[PDB]
């Protein structure tokens, strides 16, 4: 029995027993990321080179945010791309509050490296006039949240209480299929992923849990490393392979270099809601209260007995 | 003025003034390319899911030997997925000698990472019946090589004689467009690429250079790590933003783990005519003479400067 | 403010305060749409022709009978391509009876002309077991109808109580584009549609008809002819243009030749919520009581002056 | 063995000898109608209605075929429906062929999505001298090759030089174009007439007596079917598929018919001949009418042969 994004939103939002906003919100959500998709993988870059005779994270930041504007779902929307919480117009205003990152990653784009788009939905808590305030929620209060990978191919994972599912983009005929249900990431992987570029200003925890993975004291297989530079891409390889990804914090960046509202808390949320972990170090990714929409957290997450493994270093070094 | 890669090919092979063939088998990769990239991309996913109620490196695999043979301009056909050398049947017999790897990095799709295509092609040289033997020449005779990248969006990059072109390929029309000519690599890079996690195999010279990446003894930047784990991706950003790449030898594989005819020498070529080197650490990757189709190769490669500097280091420990 | 198909259809249903099926069962009809067109439009013919070494109206019928069944919203449906009404199983069975032609005019396929999918939506409204009764509903009764348009490009226009709106498909991204809110047919045209090749059997009326089309009674110009063969493309051609199509009955086929439940129904249901009309030349279209779901009826329809005018001739001669 | 545009063009030019011109040009071609096919079925129409918060089609289709041909390095001289005189290719980019096309043939009925095309007609440039609209007016008889791509249900490029007719269908998962029907011929004799019958009134009386003849058969024979699109592409290529007769005569008000001769009259009657099928204006066949304007127009009646023949003789009958 196939099943599609659309099919299985309209079905879980008729279980809640809602207003359909929710429905309305993550429609819209799924148009703009097939509209993404279509401009990521270069659709009519020949009339840009004059076969007939301006960036693609703008583009995105866009199309996210006039989509979500017109579902009528939404109030405050705070972006990667944006300095202040953007207030949606009054007429247009629905219950949610979404933080994103349309195009993670289009840094480094020009090598065509994967990209993605990040996203955690909550629900405003306050009858307060709609402000950035209403996006400093802990990302325990998360109602969803996922992300969207533009690699070899488009996925779509959306992370929920009941759980993580992930959705297949078929070009073909724009549509997500659901090829992954209820998805739980391994208990303890292989592979270990974070710049070690970094190694000479790392923390002394980080530098040992390193040294565990590639120098195994009891002797056992030595982890594979990877770090594609995009958290998406690096993220969803840690669900769908296990193991674990780190981007910690150190004397010159004591809250790491990740942001908390748009990038680690949906990954924490999704990471959590399929059996694994996520730890700033000193506490839950999503047990963190923030002050500020763009504050900075470090952020270890990955397979429950990996994270668990660098916690006991980590607090041997504490 | 618009140039696509049919019409460059098409230009390219009318200034040869030869017979053609290499035309016809460069018009038939591309069109098996861009089959390729429809599948990765997962094209019609919904059917295999029962919307209406082969492995991808397989039909890859198919799709550029059918092509290949139907373009009458091969002979000798060498691919990954095969233990061994096709062989064109008499009626469809052409000059020319391809080694290539359908779909590289194909082992880790699972996760969405970015794979490609690559190959190379070479005059057959003996006058003897086809067989494997006219493969095993060295890279040195390439006549053309390149790869197809299914990234954020896919790419072709072609190298011949007169230098590197990079076309990107435009979805809505099936038409790879130029986009960067005779492209050039940065002399020197910030970024260095290898899987650490093999860290307690490597050879003193590979742990000694990686370390002055890491720890400038000249107390300059340290380089930036990024290790996507598919070769064709992490070259590809080598060439873009320079740096360097490794796959050294290990004590597991003490000849290198990638493959010298369809990955190393391709790679090589197209690091070459971009102003950039390919070593194996004893010699150019180019100039190794093959005995065997299947046979790995260690390989650096990236900026010059970078590949000098790697050398420099490789010879204080001979 | 952008909408789309899903959007739009999404809030109907919020408004009219129900289960939801009816938003469900047109999702999975739009989702069955969009890849008929796909297949319409030959995404991989390719393959079908050996680049790498069943019938188009019956994958139609087979991708809107499982989009339907698994949408949990119908019990009965009746298509052209089955003899008998088809019976969704208890687990799946919903509220809706729905009647359809797959792939309307896949006859005269091989010329390439447009093709589309008419479907009619009616609710069970008796408490029995679900049977082929519960299709013989008078047209009056359609909760919904519409058709998709496989022309230049691919359109869907649905009709509901609120009015007929037209969606265009964008390809790039999968999404049906709303383009045309609550649609109105010209008061009068200047085309007439029908098949003068029966001009030997037709009937006094339709003769006198289509005479003073061609040879004006207030010396007004000539209306102008167009008759593609396909319904669908010929009665979209009258929704947008304005005029009149007629497919009567002549001596042999004394109740015409199109069917009433999947193809005439349907098709003035959207032409009356338009502000146009639909007679059988006897009585409206969407009074008529039908006995057989397979049975056929005269259809004349298009902008109301026009029918009119044609109703009156054919008073003349009654 | 799949074949496909590309691969079958690049053979056939190997097979001439020549300069690969021809190649280019037809590269160039089949570039642009995979472009235009792509603006034609609405891709990217969403950013169009706000979707992120624009030229017509006919115009956006004249623009491609302009451009890739000038860029192939291939032509000298272009006619298109679209600006009132021949342009003229800039000396640097000049090859030596002529080519006259129509961008996006019936693109003023577009909005109720009625199938559109785009035809072309390619002739090699005669003349020494300087290019100019002078070398546009070769009679048909003379093309080099020619034919039309049509966005109906699919999309299809139909292609006609001296060894034929052949068929190909564009698939856009990959955008390529694959050979389906080799070498094609027109049925003999057809059972479906097509033209605008709505000019009845007007008709010359040897066009009213042969529609009459396809209606009321005076053998009483079946009486043909009739079809008419309003697209030239659309009904000229459901001619060659099913067979049949295709008409858009000269009457009362147009005296040399309506239908352009240089891009719509001559590549279709070109790609008839080739596929053993007729096309007369009644007095000759298009391909020798030697044409003194551009945008000059003709009669036409074309398809299959015995068809064709049927109406030449009621139509000598009232000569
Ligand atoms: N489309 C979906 N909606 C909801 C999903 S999935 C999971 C969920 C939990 C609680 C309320 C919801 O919706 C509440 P409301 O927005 O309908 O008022 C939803
Ligand atoms: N399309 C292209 N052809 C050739 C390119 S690009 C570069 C090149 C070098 C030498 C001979 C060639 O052609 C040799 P032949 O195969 O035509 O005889 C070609
Ligand atoms: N998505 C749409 N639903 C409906 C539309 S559009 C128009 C309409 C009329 C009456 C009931 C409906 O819904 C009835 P139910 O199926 O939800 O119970 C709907
Ligand atoms: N691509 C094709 N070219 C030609 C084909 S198919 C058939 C043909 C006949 C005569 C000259 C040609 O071209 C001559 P030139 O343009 O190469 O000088 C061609």
């Amino acid at each position: 029995d196939v099943n599609t994004l659309t099919r299985f939103v309209m079905e879980e939002g008729r279980k809640a027993r809602g207003t359909g906003e929710l429905t309305q919100l993550l429609n819209s959500l799924c148009t703009a990321v097939k509209a993404i998709s279509s401009a990521v993988r270069k659709a009519g870059i020949a009339h840009l080179y004059g076969i007939a005779g301006k960036k693609l994270d703008v583009l995105s930041n866009d199309l996210v945010m006039n989509m979500l504007k017109s579902s009528f779902a939404t109030c405050v929307l705070v972006s990667e791309e944006d300095k202040h919480a953007i207030i949606v117009e009054p007429e247009k205003r629905g219950k949610y509050v979404v933080c994103f990152d349309p195009l993670d990653g289009s840094s480094n784009i020009d090598c065509l490296v994967s990209v993605g788009t990040i996203f955690g939905i909550y629900r405003k808590k306050s009858t307060d006039e709609p402000s950035e305030k209403d996006a400093l929620q802990p990302g325990r209060n998360l109602v969803a949240a996922g992300y969207a990978l533009y690699g070899s191919a488009t996925m779509l994972v959306l992370a929920m209480d009941c759980g993580v599912n992930c959705f297949m983009l078929d070009p073909a005929i724009g549509e997500f299929i659901l090829v992954d249900k209820d998805v739980k990431i391994k208990k303890k992987g292989k592979i270990y992923s974070l710049n070690e570029g970094y190694a000479k200003d790392f923390d002394p925890a980080v530098t040992e849990y390193i040294q565990r993975k590639k120098f195994p004291p009891d002797n056992s297989a030595p982890y594979g490393a990877r770090y594609v530079g995009s958290m998406v891409a690096d993220v969803h390889r840690t669900l769908v392979y296990g193991g674990i990804f780190l981007y910690p914090a150190n004397k010159k960046s004591p809250n790491g270099k990740l942001r908390l509202l748009y990038e680690c808390n949906p990954m924490a949320y999704v990471m959590e809601k399929a059996g694994g972990m996520a730890t700033t170090g000193k506490e839950a990714v999503l047990d963190v209260i923030p002050t500020d929409i763009h504050q900075r957290a470090p952020v270890i997450l990955g397979s429950p007995d990996d994270v668990l493994e660098f916690l006991k270093v980590y607090e041997k070094h504490s």
